[PDB]
């Protein structure tokens, strides 16, 4: 029946950190002719738009940057939710309380600024301070690993908030991330389900366990597929729509 | 003897939040064949380059952003220098773990993220943190007036650092600054004090008490000049310096 395709971004349409290719460009679009389409990330609209084109929400049925926090569909933005309505300010400034308090303690060569930034789906925390230099960045990245700084202290904060109903995670060089429950890519579905489609595909290329895509794509309302890369992502379609 | 003009930037070489016109720049180029000029502001040196141009610090004898922590001489780097070279690590450290976990014991109604904003010249802290939205803000500042927060947070840091060479100034609505004695407009003085001029001018337009331009008005070393606005410096340059 009529369907739809969700993409993840980078990777599987682009290659890691890339702009799309024009050639993948005009390939989604000749697919679009047959199906819809629709892409999930978990980078802001911004990161989006330098990806895929200032004129994303034009080109694509359905746009989901923050995980689906921020949603496009046939252009228009959807209905909005944040952490501090969804959690409560209560727990909002219990989380905040804590980790500001954790972090007084850790001793570090540097500490710098925004130790925590608060987002649409998450409050990012950075033991050394998002504010640092790149510099800064990479020497705490690399005492990190020799000291787990970040797994400690995510395992702490496991503990402190059991039953609370958020998921931490650790990513990048200086930071992890603590979200509502449920609030990974899967977030956006709750704008496709049950909405006329017979079939949700999902292409990502971290499926695997710990992966950004594995959540979406063991979720049962989605047909995952797992994709190494751009071309693998290609070969996919042109087998299941051509 | 030789003499000297400095200029604060914004409001007096230019109007409130503009870019200095192309007429102003010229009358400050034929100024600069009678005696040396330089301008010094808060703001970081990209935000000097989009006020008075990118080739800024080849138009001006001396280029000050953020009140001379940063000193260009005669279009090359005199200088520069930062809170955290000059208080150290370790102080830097302490003083940011005391206010974080101060802030963690602050009962509000909301914290939001950004409670500690890390700048070259001054640490920006925030109770309930500067990404906070408008409305938020407007909250904060009832209640702070109230239960003085912020009298009390400063209160308490200044019996604990300020002996370390520390200024605390409260501001605004939801912040104060910290910052080592004399990092205000006259920290600049030290860069020119020292070539020979028998007079420093000053032009700015925050001139009183609060303002950014009252230290270095008032330091004996300056002969200093209110303005109102652009023209007004140029009316008081014409009768000066014909
Ligand atoms: O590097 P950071 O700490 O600024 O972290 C940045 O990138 C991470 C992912 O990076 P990757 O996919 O390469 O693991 C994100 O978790 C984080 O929200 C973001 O602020
Ligand atoms: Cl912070
Ligand atoms: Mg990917
Ligand atoms: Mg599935
Ligand atoms: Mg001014
Ligand atoms: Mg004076
Ligand atoms: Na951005
Ligand atoms: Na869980
Ligand atoms: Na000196």
């Amino acid at each position: 029946g009529p369907a739809l395709c969700l993409f993840d971004v980078d990777g599987t349409l682009t290659a890691p950190r890339q702009k799309i290719t024009k050639e993948m460009d005009d390939f989604l679009q000749k697919l679009r002719q047959k199906i819809k389409i629709g892409v999930v990330g978990g980078s802001d609209f911004e990161k989006v738009q330098e990806q895929l084109g200032n004129d994303v929400v034009e080109k694509y049925d359905y746009v989901f940057p923050e995980n689906g926090l921020v949603a496009y569909k046939d252009g228009k933005l959807l209905c909005r939710q944040n952490i501090q309505s969804h959690l409560g300010e209560a727990l909002i400034q219990d989380l905040i309380n804590y980790c500001l308090s954790y972090i007084a303690k850790i001793k570090l060569p540097k500490k710098r600024g925004t130790f925590i930034e608060f987002r649409n789906g998450m409050l990012n925390v950075s033991p050394i301070g998002r504010s640092c230099s790149q510099e800064e960045r990479i020497e705490f990245y690399e005492l990190d690993k020799k000291e787990n700084i970040r797994q400690k202290f995510v395992a702490d904060l496991r503990k402190e908030f059991a039953g609370k109903g958020l998921t931490f995670s650790i990513g990048g060089q200086i930071s992890f991330d603590v979200f509502p429950d449920g609030w990974d890519k899967r977030y956006c579905l709750r704008h496709v389900e049950n909405d006329g489609y017979k079939t949700i595909y999902f292409f990502g290329d971290k499926t695997m366990p710990g992966g950004n895509d594995h959540e979406i794509f063991t979720d049962p309302r989605t047909m995952g597929y797992s994709v190494t890369a751009p071309e693998d992502m290609r070969r996919i379609c042109e087998l299941l729509f051509s």
